[PDB]
């Protein structure tokens, strides 16, 4: 038998979605989930299942890619009765101007000295959405937003300006009660927060590599939520 | 072009279950969806759609039928995003001994006078499991519960004694503040909210038919909380 720690956090990517498969950026594009995509929601529900998670919430982003992916995890961990909760807050970087662009043509965008700093670093912002580029923020689910906090193109370093107080106020709480907690997270967004509670640097966290779709990450925390052990379970 | 109400409450009976399809009762019991009942939260999502609803949020009870159902429509109608909240005080009657049982066998069990009451009216209460009986509140879903207010047999006023303070305590301040509320409902819950919010008797509630799997009712109220019109929209 094992001992059980104070509180769990576990992150889980969602599964491939439409532009993942056709290696185009997304950020808030809603693009969905494919057929395979769908499949990787399921087996991650049954390798949750079978490490005996039983969780009290889950997180998602207000894209659909996340929120079907939870859906499919709580159908497959008979816990679809769990507090959901999604926030734009947890949403991945809003691309501007490269989204919907192959993921290719940015090094044609990009200087050599401007890829490097996209790749091993979080920094780099890209340039607004184009006049009359199909802007993901201007969907009616967004209605409600300040137009002040809407971002227009956002490096990794702005999203997790944006993530982090959320994550702060209303997914840490809930673990210093003791409270087991999945997040759907988008990749960008897990690397922040797998960043944020390891205390690394933005260098290291570059350095490593990308979890697959359907990968997750699991964080034990004691009573005074300090981390205790961070370990990768996968398909 | 027509007027639009303050508020608006939706009211959707889930699909089909298995135990509806083998024709024994549920309550509590956590039957899923059928195949057929898979379409009918499409068919009643692609409904809602037609009509032109937004909401801002959606109820439904910990039964998987319920939410299964929710889930799908919110999909349907491109609102995956939106809040989504599940109470066990929304569940349908809690069956006791009756549940799992054939609805022809309630013939035998029951006297004449007992079935009179038992489809005439909403105060007669089913008998507790039986020993032995799997008895669906010692789900571990419901672990948190108190056990004084865990019902064992149901009648349908007992079960409206138990969801009454919920409708009352979340739903309406919401429908006061002018939100678009759907609630994906069991039919004697949907049954027990229409008799109260159209100041009905028990006699003439059990009078009216049952709205079929995917039905919706849409009560439209003005800012003073007064019921201004209910509308019955199916496939």
């Amino acid at each position: 038998k094992k001992i059980e720690p104070f509180s769990t956090l576990v992150i889980l990517r969602h599964g491939e979605s439409l532009s993942n498969l056709n290696r185009t950026y997304s950020g808030w594009y809603d693009t969905d989930l494919t057929e395979k995509g769908i499949e990787d929601a399921y087996a991650a529900g049954r390798l949750l299942k079978s490490h005996g998670f039983h969780f009290d919430v889950c997180f998602s982003s207000y894209l659909k890619r996340s929120i079907r992916t939870m859906w499919i995890v709580l159908d497959v961990l008979d816990q679809m009765h769990i507090q959901t909760i999604s926030n734009w807050r947890l949403n991945e970087c809003h691309f501007g101007l490269l989204t919907g662009m192959n993921k290719e043509q940015i090094c044609t965008t990009l200087t050599e000295e401007e890829l490097n700093i996209w790749k091993k670093d979080t920094c780099l912002q890209p340039p607004p959405c184009a006049p009359g580029q199909e802007n993901p923020s201007d969907d009616p689910k967004y209605k409600d937003l300040d137009p002040r906090v809407i971002p227009n193109g956002e490096s990794i370093d702005m999203m997790w300006e944006r993530a982090k107080p959320y994550f702060i106020d209303q997914i840490v709480p809930r673990l210093m009660e003791g409270k087991k907690v999945l997040i759907v997270a988008h990749g960008n967004v897990m690397r922040a927060m797998k960043k944020y509670l390891q205390k690394m640097t933005s260098e290291e966290l570059m350095n490593e590599k990308v979890l697959s779709n359907g990968s997750a990450l699991v964080f034990k925390f004691d009573n005074k939520f300090n981390l205790l052990e961070t370990e990768i379970i996968s398909e």
